[PDB]
């Protein structure tokens, strides 16, 4: 027959003990050991193939999160909020398939390959065990039958029974070599055949379920995708009319003169905030600009944009406003009270008229 | 945070809407380029860890490939076992070209927006807050002057005058690019996950209608597997049923008995035979011997040129040494060469005296 | 039945596998262990007894050759020259039959008790290490049966079919440690009763040797012994006679004089012993005594009684003798030639008339 | 060397023959007690030899009854095996007996020789040397007398008289001496090996009326022992034979089924479950579980007092765990304690709650 440990070893031979015989026992055996250590690899690269697998895995979970995320930071778009949901479980659902895809190769791996080396050369290693002893049973079998003197014939006959013995059963050890190393040819090419059936089953079953839903993803990619090329469409134009409006300001309505600080919540609440140049009477003294509020009647700077507001004076119910005559700077005013009084500069005639009217207006309220 | 849409009103009147606005849209680009840059090392490394796995599998499916060359080349081995590990090698192949192509896609979106898609944002800023930076200068300067002058009003009001309409300008510009940040923030990253999800589902798509055929070969594979299997299961318990019938009513405790049978030139016989070694002590020892061509020759190991005891039998004579102590021995005397030889049974004594007493008859 | 790892291994329960038969399969195999140190402890004693036994006869070969090397070495007696030779033979048999029963002891030690520990535990501990294999196969098979979730039906009835696999295989493995155990218990009996058998059947082999001579010998004892009663009361006699003859000679008739030289083979051959007192003629001299012989006419000295002679004078043919009548001392005589001329005196009044008439007759013969 | 039974003659006039005679036998007395007294030490060695063996044989019969207290003590082993090992101990007795009298015959004979043999030939020697010492003086004294004298002649002639006179009578005592000598060293030597001869050789007398009986003891049963052991041969291959048509045919691959089964006090079954531990991590394990006289106890070793699981069974019920995760379990819920179990087998989860259910209907 065809077989690879078959054609190497002589079975005709096998109750003859020929050095032939000795020779394919031997022989054999380079196969025999040369098949362990291939099994061996092959337990070696699988857990290779389940850790690299794993960490695969871990770095695609990851990356779809990440993925969503980054879109969920952005500004909304409906679609894509629904759309999103959808890719988000059907990515995700590929990855927890594909992790029992490597717990089933974990699985197939100790069911066959590690179950062959284990259990499979076992019960031929303990033949040849008993085989070679048998072969030393038969040498000094032999040794003692040749040594004898013809002259002590009952003890020479004694010696060829136990020759007798000797030869027997190591025709029954070999007998039992020729079952084992018989059952393992046939063996060796089914379980590893077993071996990649299982492979590529779990390989078809992955793919389906990921195959299965494939009609679901591809409607959304399809709403998505329309919806995307409208809105490039949309934006392309959105930005083509505000370049063109953008131009149109800079053309010949910009306007050079400061703007002006609007008030609200009539002259009870009178909110307005706007930047003064403000000046202390200490004897050593300068000027710093701050950020101005009128709130609630409460007059307040801040020396930050982000610095909670404090009051310029505590209460503006007993104070007046001057506008200054001599003031060695244009567009003074001075602010006048129990303590804190102070000196105000604006930065351009209207917003000098306006914010000693509007805080002439905020005492009104607050006298009220 | 802040409104979408940012239009120019604000802009231009230096509103505290716009000054909140521009405060947060920084902290926005700080907080999504950090994003991008780790979603753009993470992809990075995606892609290094698929590249690894492929080649984790690709010596997996060398180490199946291994048996196949080792085992006999019949039928299911030579062409299935072959048909099934071509098809995970062409997989890998396959699987390589997307991870090709999401690197691609990588390298198109996400490595373009953090070198060069934040430029031009920056651009206006930086120049944005020039004009501020400007503008606050000469916020001081319209603010240096004494009541009496004109002169200096005039001139100081000059200089805040262009200060104020170039920073509006250049407001302009940052608006602009607030609304193209926005836009681009939202179709970069929607292009980029719907290229993805696009290019990963048509490889499932050619997947499954291959190995949804390669499911079929299993199945049918599969199902010659079990009964032949069973099959051997009765083959090799028939073989063990022989055995010990074998070894209970047939196993023989005799010597192997060599044949003087004839051959391309006469009578021929081989077997096993003790002599004595040439060391100084004379120890016996046991090869096996060949008689062949009018010539006795042994065999000094299994396939390796022989050598000659006696250089011809046609000039030997043979002794049945009655009166030796030695026991089943028999001595070949010959003109160059003698050699003293001892077997294992009286029977074969008689045999191999008999095959060299035919021999020096030739 | 009655034997002692019979009664203490559960057969009843070796299919059954509880508590109790693994308890038996322990508490049996300490025999085992045992049994083993026994056999060795009885093989190193046997190549003491066998070191022993060979110092003993050699010890003994030596003493044999001894005692009949010492007679030997005695004066002379027939019946026991050739009594000692029957003896010597006869006794040398017995310590080559006795040497013989040692090498016959070294043999059946290895015949039986080095065979014994050899071979005969090998299939059982080989049976053994295959139990306590399936042992371990069942106690995984257990594990792998409960540990399996309800719901997991085909992978807990796949489970379940191993456990029925290594339940039976584990019983079949039972059985043959029930064979092999209950085949050690029978042949431990016999081989070591083979044993003494072949230990007492060397004796009664070796006593028989020596019993089968043993009335050749009877004769030799008796002969040599009726021989030795017979010298003894002889040697009472001779001695008694020889004591009263002893007795006589110190009576009455010792003598006080000189005993007489000896003078025979007439006078040429004139053959004399007797010491004198010399004297040379130096001019400071003195005298010293001498054994002198004349023997065929030659006058010679010797400084001692194992030296070789010396001539007093060369020849004796031109000498002549001089009967002193005047010397300072009596008995005194002087003996004149070429060269080597001397005085000489004798030792009483008849030794020097002698010796002068002697010396001068050997001139006679000399000049004759 | 010298003639036997020298005779008063030469002895008294100090002839050559004599004075020969008394060189030689001197010497042969200094190998005489040489070789005595080697042949002395060499028979302390002997018994000491022989005594070493003794000792030797009666450690290994030692050995061989190690073997008989193991086995059983059946009749061939408890009296033939015991028949045969107490023959060698009295033989080893006897043969102690032997070397006694062996010491006995050479401290007689031999040591006797060497210590106080020689001691009257050496006593004569010394006083007949010491005569002739005081001869030779004398000899030289009666040489001295000047040819005038005739006082001083029958002075110094006086002295050699006595001497002369005295040496002869010494003489005649050396003679007697060397007479007696020669016939000791004949008798003593002649009886010390017919002693020994004649003891060896009772011994063997003895032995062999004993020792052949025991001879047809060894046969007789010997020949029983090699029937005994074909009749075993045929024993355990008939076991073997059955044992190949169990394990082909009869072999069961089933679960072990506990019985429930009245006893002293009620329903008695005991049989393996598995518990979980009382460790942290509640980790699974396999014990014995008895239910007896209302009560369910497990074993802790074998051989060695039980614990109790549940204090009474007729306060227990019993869970059978529909909606468990656990495969095969149930629940045995009673007042003071409470334990989980699992069984191998659907059968054996109905059984062991059904035998708690009887249990708790008592």
């Amino acid at each position: 027959p065809l077989g690879s440990m078959t054609v190497k070893l002589d079975f005709e031979e096998c109750l003859k003990d020929s050095p032939r015989f000795r020779a394919s026992i031997e022989l054999v055996e380079a196969e025999v050991s040369e098949l362990e250590t291939r099994l061996e690899k092959l337990l070696k690269l699988g857990t290779g193939l389940l850790e690299s697998g794993r960490h695969y895995l871990a770095a695609s979970r990851a990356f779809v999160v990440g993925i969503c995320d980054l879109a969920r930071l952005g500004p909304p778009e409906p679609m894509m909020a629904e759309c999103l949901e959808k890719f988000t479980v059907s990515l995700n659902h590929k990855l927890d398939s594909h992790a029992e895809l490597l717990d089933a190769t974990q699985h197939t791996l100790q069911q066959q390959i590690q179950t062959l080396v284990k259990e499979g050369l076992r019960g031929f290693r303990e033949a040849r065990r008993d085989f070679w002893r048998g072969a030393e049973s038969l040498e000094a079998a032999l040794t003692h039958n040749a040594e004898v003197p013809r002259r002590r014939a009952q003890e020479a006959e004694e010696a060829g029974a136990a020759l007798r013995t000797a030869r027997a059963g190591y025709r029954g050890r070999a007998l039992d070599y020729a079952l084992q190393i018989n059952v393992i040819e046939d063996k060796r090419k089914f379980d590893i055949m077993e071996f990649v059936l299982r492979l590529v089953e779990a390989q078809a079953t992955h793919f389906q379920q990921g195959h299965e839903e494939l009609s679901r993803l591809s409607q959304y990619r399809k709403e998505l995708g329309a919806q995307l090329h409208q809105l490039v469409l949309n934006s392309a134009r959105e930005k083509r009319d505000m370049e063109q409006r953008h131009v149109l300001l800079k053309q010949k309505e910009l306007g050079g003169e400061e703007p002006e600080p609007s008030l609200r919540e009539g002259p009870g609440g009178l909110v307005m905030e706007g930047h003064l140049f403000k000046r202390a009477s200490n004897a050593f003294k300068t000027w710093s600009r701050r950020w101005f509020t009128i709130q609630s009647n409460q007059l307040v700077y801040q020396k930050k944009y982000k610095d909670p507001v404090t009051v310029v004076v505590d209460d503006l119910r007993l104070c007046t406003v001057k506008l200054c005559p001599d003031s060695e700077r244009r567009f003074c005013f001075e602010v006048v009270s129990t303590s804190k009084s102070c000196l105000l500069q604006a930065d351009s005639e209207r917003l000098l008229q306006l914010w000693v009217s509007a805080v002439q207006s905020s005492i009104a309220s607050a006298f009220s």
